[PDB]
């Protein structure tokens, strides 16, 4: 399969999430995603076909994971944007007020600004510390997906948000949206991963 940020994958043939970013660990191909998306050894599928397994995850506390992929998979330095894409050029931190976009399988490509840093999410499952908050909308299934700038800098992966009864927070004013992201760099560092760039 082509590995691109934002695309759908399934876990245990039971649940859905979004790819974060293509990465390598030496010769091993992978993608980063959210920790709450899977458990260690859980099977990932794209288009209903096995592509790899969860190699490692942390959730709660943090919310991060990576999926180790078969060598047949095709890593692309890309984030999906409708029928187009955005090329991943590198990674950076992002400051309050920065323009960003996220990509995922439920609400697609949505843009907004960073509204806060160092946010704790009191999820029912447990607290997650250190999150970036933005006002781009999201919905159930967008978790794990890319957070990037339009210029191609990878910033994070989606952790969660204030989803409403319709399954997203696109229907409420931007001022009321809390969309939350795990910073990318600690993921790459913890797991010895290199971001695939173009």
């Amino acid at each position: 399969a082509n590995i691109v940020g934002g695309i759908e994958y399934s876990i245990n043939n039971a649940s859905l999430c979004s790819v974060g970013f293509s990465v390598t660990r030496g010769a091993t191909k992978g993608f980063v995603t959210a920790g709450h998306c899977g458990t260690v050894n859980a099977t990932a599928r794209i288009g209903g076909a096995v592509v790899g397994t969860f190699a490692a995850r942390v959730f709660p506390g943090n919310d991060r994971a990576w999926v180790s992929l078969t060598s047949a998979q095709t890593l692309l330095p890309r984030v999906a944007n409708g029928s187009s894409f955005v090329t991943v050029r590198g990674s950076t931190e992002a400051a309050v007020g920065a323009a960003v976009c996220r990509s995922g399988r439920t609400t697609g490509y949505q843009c907004g600004t960073i509204t806060a840093k160092n946010v704790t999410a009191n999820y029912a499952e447990g607290a997650v510390r250190g999150l970036i908050q933005g006002n781009a909308c999201m919905g159930r299934g967008d978790s794990g997906g890319s957070l990037i700038t339009s210029a191609g800098q990878a910033i994070g992966v989606m952790s969660g948000g204030n989803v409403q009864s319709n399954g997203n927070n696109c229907g409420i004013p931007a001022s009321q949206r809390s969309s939350l992201f795990e910073r990318l760099q600690p993921i790459l560092s913890q797991y010895g991963l290199s971001l695939v760039t173009g």
